[PDB]
C-alpha cells in the first residue's frame, strides 16, 4: 500500500470497474478498495454462475444470491411465540434483538433492500439484463436539444454495451425462447414489440453462457503486469472505507479514511481524485458519515450545510411476479411439422419432417431438434429437447405500457422450486414499474444505531407515491395477468403477486444527478461531480434522478463513462 | 498439461490434499484433477466461511452450503398438482421429469445425500468437527494387539490433527459455551464427560475464526514456486475423471481417462501411482465405470469379476436434531456475581462485582464482560454480550451412549431461521448414530440412466438396519430429549426430529477397508491399496468399514497418511 | 342462523368443512422418510385411510364432497339463486 | 367458505372476495362410475371419477375467466397476499 495515488475508487462493482477501466487505461495510478473479499475464482470479480456445475444445476444458484444479500434495515420483530416451555427465558417486551434497527418503521420500509459485499459487488450474481432507457425514463444530458441529447446517450450506451458485451441473440437457438417470443409477437400484432432481453453475456456453447460481470469491464488484476506493463492499479479487498475528508472551503477532498479489516488498523489514503462507487445505499452512508447531508432522523428545522437533497427523492421500482405452465396449444405447436406413425416405444415408431417443405411452420434446425428428441426419448411426452435454453423475452417500456418486462427463467427464484411440473413448461414473468421521485421518500442514517461495520445504520422512510406510481403499479399487475395468459395458466405456488419492496434491487436517486443543485434538487452534475467539490465523483444507480422501470446498471455505467471523460480532461496522470 | 506424472490424484478435497501434502512433500511429480472449479478466493480450496462478511452475518452461510449440495439420487416425483388452468399442458402420468432417477425407490433412499463439486470439496463448507474414533467405532490396523493398534491410531491421528490444526480451546472465552458446558458437566456428574468439540480451526480474534479446510492441509498452489522451488504439483480444475484403465492381468492401472470440461476434449493421463479421492459416492462411480464391482441393478446371479464388496455394506448415520431456548435459571446464573442497584436507564444505575471475591462463581474475565454489557446496553434484558461466541460442546461416543453429539450453533440450519427469539438464547443439538454395515445396503449405478456429467447414475438401496442400529437411533432421540431439557425447552419450529436420511453426509463403507478381501468383505487393504492392484489407492470415508457415529473425516485422513507411507516406501519419485 | 355464528362469521367455514366428506380420494404417495428407524415403515404405497385404489389422481374431482345430514347441503350453502339465461338452460 | 387460514392482519372491512364460475361442455367421456369391488363408508359401490376439463371452449373460457377476474378485481383494489388469483381444486 502506498501513501499517494492519482485516483482512488471505493467499490469494485461494475461501476467502480468502469472508472478503473477508463482511468487505468488513460494512465492514472489507481487504487480501488472494497469492503468485501475476492471469492469468485481466479477471475477476480467474475460472475459466480459461470461454473460448469452451476450451469448444469441452475436451480441451485438462487442459494448463491441469497447468501450474499444482506438486508439493509430490519425492523424490530414483534412475532408472538407463546409455545416456549415454562423453563425457557421468555421476553417481557419486543426488545431490540438480532441486529434489528429500532429506527425503522416496519410500514415505511424497503424490507427487501439488501447489499452485497464481495469483490465485484452485485455483478457477481446479477441477471445481466441491460436495456437502454428511452427518453421518458432517462435524465437529460443536453438541455433544449432532444436530438443532441439522444445522440449523446447513444454514444455513451454504445460504449457501455461494449464494456459489458451486451448482445441480443445469445438465445436465438432456443425452442422455448422462440415459442414464447413468436406467440407474443402475434398476439400484440401492431400494438407492442417483443425481442430478446439485452443481456451482458457471451454464449460459449449450446449449454454454457459466459455471463458478464465487473470482471468483464475490468479484470481487476494488479498492474503493472505482463499484459499491461505501463498501467498502475492495485485492488485492496477487506478494506472498509469510512469517510472522505473535506477541506475547510468544502471545495476539495483531502483524504479517504479506511479500516483494514484483516489487521484492524485504520489509515488514510491521499489521491488527486476520489470516486465513490459503493452502491446506492453505501455511497450515501459514506457521504453522511463525512458531513454531507444530514445525519440522523430527518429534521427539516436544522437544514443540512451541504448537499441537502442527499438521501431524498429515492426511488425503488415496484415488482410483480408470477410463473406459468406452457399451454397445450403452444406445446402441440412445437411439433406441428412432424408426421408421427406408430406408438412411442415400438419398433415401428416414426417421427419425420421434410427439410425445406414449403408448408413447414419452423426452420429445419428446429424440426431436427424436435425429431431427434422425440425419437431418442420415446418415454418423454414433450417435444422440447432436454437442454433447450430458457426464454429471455421482453417488451421494453413504452408510454402505453410504462413498465419493463422480463419473461423467461431467472435464477433468483422466490420460493422452494417446484419439482412436480416439468421445467420445460415453466416461464417466469417479472414486470418492473417506475417510481416518481419524491422529497419525502428518504434513506437516512441513524446517529445512534450502527451496522455490522460500525457505520451509521441505514433507515428507510418510503412509500410508493400516490398518483401515477400507484395507478401504474396496479395497471402493471393487470398487464402481467393479461399477457401471461396468452402463454399458459399460472403455476400454483407462483401466483401473481407484488414482491417485497426493494427485493428488486433497483434503488435510485439516493445521490441524484442534475444540472443545478438547487433547481434540480440534486447532488452531482452531469459529469457526476459533487457540487462545489473539484475532485469528488459519485458513480452508480444513486445518480439516476428519474422514474425508471428498466434495469438501471447500463445507464449508471454510461454516466460513469461521461464522468471519466471529465476526469481525463481535467486531471493529469502522475509520471510512471 | 504433461503426458506423464509420478502420481495422479482425483479430487481436491481434504483427503486428496492429504495425499498431495505427503507426496508433493516427498518429492513426487504430482497432478491433481477436480471436476469442480476454483471458487474460494485466492487461497485455493479454503473455507468459504472465512470472510469478514460471513463471520459478521453467519446466518447467511447456510445458503452457501445449500448452493453446493447437489442431490445424489432424486426419485420420480408423484405430487398431484390439480389446480393448473385447463389451458396449461397437463401430464397424464408421473413421467421422468427434472433430472429424477427412475431407478430409485423413494422408500429405500438416502434422499438427503448430496455431493459438492468445487476445488476443496466439502471442506470449503464443513463444520470442522474432528473427533477421534474410540476402539468401538474404529477399524483395526493391527490384529491381535490392542495396545499396538491404539498406538498406531494415536500416531496417525496426531499427524492428522496437525494437518487440520485441530484444537479444543478456540471457544474457551465464550460465556454461552461455558454456560452450557458447565451445566452439563454438573448434571452428568460421574456418568458422562463433556468437552469442547475438537475443531479444525484457529481463532484469529474474539470475533474471527480461521476455519480449516483442504487449503490448510495443502495450499494447492502449482509448484515449483518461490516458497517450494524443488516441488512439482499441478492442479487441473474443471476436469471430469471418468475411468481408470486396467491391464489385462488386473494387476496395475495403466491410465486415467479424463474429460476437460472447458474444451470438451477427452484425454488420457499416465502416472506410476493412481489415487482416487473423489468422495464416498464418486470414487465408487469411477470404479464401477472402470469395470470394478457390478454396473446396473444388482444381480446376485451374475457375480462381479473384481471387488465384489464394492458398493455394498454402505453406512450412513442417523441424525436427530432440535434447538432449545436457554432456561431462565441459566441466564440468571450468568450474572449471579453482580450487585445491581437502581433501575436500568437511570443515572443511578449500577452493576458491580469484586475482582477476586472468594465467593464469586465466575472468573473476573467473565464478570467484566457481563458488567460491561449490562452497563453499556441498559436497554438489553440479557447479561450475555452481543458478540459472545456460540457454544461448541460435546460428549463423545461411549458404550453407554453410543452416539456422537454436537451442541451449539451450526451454520447449516434446516429451516427459515427465527428472528423472534434472541440468538444468544439458542442452542442446537445434533446427535449422530452409528449404522451396522450390511451387505444388502447398497450404492449402485444405473446401466441406462446417466447423471449431469454423463456418468452412470447413482442409486441407493438403503434402510437403517433392524436390530441394534434402529434401537440405538431411537434411544439416541430420547437421549437428546433428556439432555437438551437440562439447558432449556425446545424452540418452536425446531422440535426434535430425525433428519432426511443422508443429510448428515457421513456416508461410509462404499469401498471399504479390511485385512482380507474375501474374509472381511472389502475393497482395499490397510494401506488403502485396491486388492490385486500394485498402484491404485482409494482415499476417503468410503474406506471406513465400521459402524461409527463421530464425524469421519479425521479418520479418513489418518488412513490416507498411512497409505502415503506405503507409497513412499514402494515407489521412487522421478528425477526433477 | 344462530346469533353466535352471525357474531363470529369467520368460524362458519369450520361447520362447512366438518360436513364435506370427500367423494374419491386417490391412493397417497407422499414420501415420509424422517420416521424413526424403530417405527413400522411401508414398503409400498398401499391402500390406506379409506383411499380409492380405482381413482386416477390426475383425472379426479378431488374437491368433490358430499353432506349427509337432514337438509343436505342447504344446511351450509351460500344461498345464491340466480336464474339461468337461455344459453345455460335446457 | 374461506379457503385458507383467515387473515387477521388486514381490516376485514377492506376485504372483498371474487369467485368466477365457468361452464363445462358435457362430454360422454367425462364419467362418474362405481367400483364393483371397492365400497364406501356405507358399504355401497365406491364412487370414482374420470374427468378432465374439455379442451376447446371449456378450457379457453376458463382461462379467459381467470383473466377477467384479474381485470375486474383490480378496479376495486389489489390482491390480498395469501389469496392470490388461483383455480380451485376441481
Ligand atoms: C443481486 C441482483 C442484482 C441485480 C440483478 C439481480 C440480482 C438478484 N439483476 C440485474 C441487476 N441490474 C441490472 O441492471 N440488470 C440485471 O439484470 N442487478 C443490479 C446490479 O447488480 C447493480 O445495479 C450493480 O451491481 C450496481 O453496481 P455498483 O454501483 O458498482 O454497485 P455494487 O453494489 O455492485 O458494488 C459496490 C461495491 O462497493 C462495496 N462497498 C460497499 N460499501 C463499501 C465501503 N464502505 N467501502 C468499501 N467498499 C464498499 C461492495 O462490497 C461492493 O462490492
Ligand atoms: C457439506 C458438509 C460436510 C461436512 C460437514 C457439514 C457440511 C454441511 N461437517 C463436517 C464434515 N465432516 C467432518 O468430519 N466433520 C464436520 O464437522 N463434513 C463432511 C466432510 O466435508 C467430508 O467428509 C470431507 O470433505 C470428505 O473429503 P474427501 O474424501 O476429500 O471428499 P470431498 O467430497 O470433500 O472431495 C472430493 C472431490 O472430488 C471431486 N470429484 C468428484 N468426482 C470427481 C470426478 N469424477 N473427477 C474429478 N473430481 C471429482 C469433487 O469435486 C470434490 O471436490
Ligand atoms: C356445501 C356448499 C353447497 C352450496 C354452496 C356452498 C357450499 C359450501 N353454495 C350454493 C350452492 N348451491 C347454490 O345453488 N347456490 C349456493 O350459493 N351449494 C350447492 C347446494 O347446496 C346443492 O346444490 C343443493 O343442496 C342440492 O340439493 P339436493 O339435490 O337436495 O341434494 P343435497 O346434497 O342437498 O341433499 C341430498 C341428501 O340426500 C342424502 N342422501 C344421500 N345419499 C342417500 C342415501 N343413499 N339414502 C338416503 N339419503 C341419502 C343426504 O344425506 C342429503 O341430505
Ligand atoms: O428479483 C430481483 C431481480 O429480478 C430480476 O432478475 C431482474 F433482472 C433483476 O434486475 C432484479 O430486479
Ligand atoms: O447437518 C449435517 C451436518 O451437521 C453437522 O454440521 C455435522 F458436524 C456435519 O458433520 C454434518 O453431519
Amino acid at each position: 500500500m502506498d501513501i499517494k495515488y492519482d485516483v482512488v475508487i471505493v467499490g469494485s462493482g461494475p461501476i467502480g470497474c468502469t472508472y478503473a477501466r477508463e482511468l487505468v487505461g488513460a494512465g492514472y495510478k489507481v487504487a480501488m478498495f472494497d469492503i468485501g473479499e475476492i471469492d469468485s475464482g481466479l477471475k477476480i470479480g467474475a460472475h459466480k454462475k459461470n461454473t460448469v456445475e452451476y450451469q448444469k444445476n441452475i436451480d441451485k444458484f438462487v442459494n448463491v444470491i441469497q447468501g450474499q444479500l444482506m438486508s439493509v434495515s430490519v425492523p424490530v420483530n414483534t412475532l408472538v411465540v407463546d409455545t416456549l416451555s415454562p423453563t425457557s427465558w421468555q421476553a417481557s417486551t419486543f426488545f431490540v434483538r438480532n441486529g434489528s434497527n429500532p429506527e425503522q418503521d416496519p410500514l415505511r420500509n424497503l424490507s427487501g433492500q439488501a447489499v452485497t459485499r464481495v469483490v465485484g459487488g452485485m455483478s457477481t450474481h446479477w441477471t445481466c439484463a441491460t436495456p437502454r432507457f428511452d427518453r421518458e425514463q432517462r435524465p437529460l444530458l443536453v438541455k433544449d436539444d432532444a436530438d443532441a441529447d439522444d445522440a449523446e446517450w447513444d454514444r455513451l450506451y454504445t460504449k457501455a454495451e461494449s464494456y459489458f458485451q451486451t448482445g441480443t441473440d445469445q438465445f436465438k437457438e432456443s425452442i422455448r425462447h422462440n415459442l414464447v417470443l413468436n406467440k407474443l409477437t402475434e398476439e400484440y400484432k401492431g400494438q407492442r414489440d417483443f425481442q430478446q432481453i439485452p443481456l451482458a453475456a457471451t454464449r460459449r456453447s449450446p449449454t454454457f453462457v459466459e455471463w458478464s460481470s465487473a470482471n468483464t469491464v475490468f479484470d481487476l488484476q494488479n498492474r503493472p503486469n505482463t499484459d499491461a506493463p505501463e498501467e498502475r492499479f492495485n485492488l485492496f479487498p477487506a478494506v472498509a472505507c469510512e469517510r472522505v475528508v473535506r477541506n475547510a472551503l468544502n471545495s476539495e477532498i483531502e483524504s479517504l479514511h479506511i479500516h483494514d479489516l484483516i489487521s484492524g488498523d485504520r489509515f488514510e489514503i491521499k489521491a488527486d481524485v476520489y470516486v465513490l462507487t459503493a452502491g446506492a445505499v453505501h455511497n450515501t452512508q459514506l457521504l453522511v458519515n463525512s458531513g454531507f447531508g444530514q445525519l440522523g432522523r430527518p429534521n427539516p428545522a436544522n437544514p443540512p450545510e451541504l448537499l441537502p437533497s442527499l438521501g431524498s427523492y429515492i426511488t425503488e421500482q415496484s415488482l410483480v411476479f408470477c410463473q406459468t405452465v406452457m399451454s397445450t396449444e403452444l406445446i402441440d405447436s412445437v411439433k406441428s411439422d412432424m408426421t408421427i406413425r406408430g406408438t412411442p416405444g415400438e419398433l415401428t415408431y416414426s417421427v419425420t419432417y421434410t427439410p425445406g417443405a414449403s408448408t413447414n411452420k419452423h426452420p429445419d434446425w428446429w424440426n431436427e431438434k424436435v425429431k431427434n428428441h422425440m425419437m431418442q426419448h420415446q418415454e418423454d411426452p414433450l417435444p422440447i429437447p432436454f437442454e433447450d435454453p430458457e426464454p429471455q423475452v421482453t417488451t421494453l417500456f413504452q408510454p402505453s405500457h410504462p413498465w419493463h418486462t422480463q419473461i423467461g427463467r431467472d435464477a433468483f427464484s422466490y420460493g422452494a422450486v417446484q419439482q412436480s411440473i416439468d421445467s420445460r413448461l415453466i416461464v417466469d414473468w417479472r414486470f418492473f414499474g417506475r417510481t416518481e421521485p419524491k422529497e419525502e421518500n428518504k434513506l437516512w442514517f441513524s446517529d445512534k444505531i450502527t451496522d455490522a461495520y460500525n457505520m451509521p445504520q441505514p433507515t428507510f422512510d418510503f412509500r410508493f407515491p400516490a398518483g401515477r406510481t400507484s395507478k401504474e403499479a396496479e395497471d402493471m399487475m393487470t398487464d402481467m395477468c393479461v399477457m401471461s395468459a396468452k402463454i399458459g395458466g399460472f403455476l400454483p405456488g407462483s401466483l401473481p403477486q407484488f414482491m417485497e419492496p426493494g427485493l428488486v434491487l433497483h434503488l435510485g436517486g439516493t445521490h441524484r444527478m442534475g444540472f443545478d443543485e438547487k433547481e434540480d434538487n440534486c447532488c452531482v452534475n452531469t459529469d457526476s461531480r459533487v457540487f462545489g467539490f473539484k475532485n469528488l465523483f459519485l458513480g452508480g444507480c444513486g445518480n439516476i434522478p428519474t422514474a425508471y422501470g428498466a434495469n438501471p446498471t447500463l445507464t449508471a455505467m454510461s454516466l460513469a463513462i461521461k464522468s471519466c471523460e471529465y476526469i481525463k480532461q481535467n486531471f493529469t496522470p502522475s509520471p510512471f
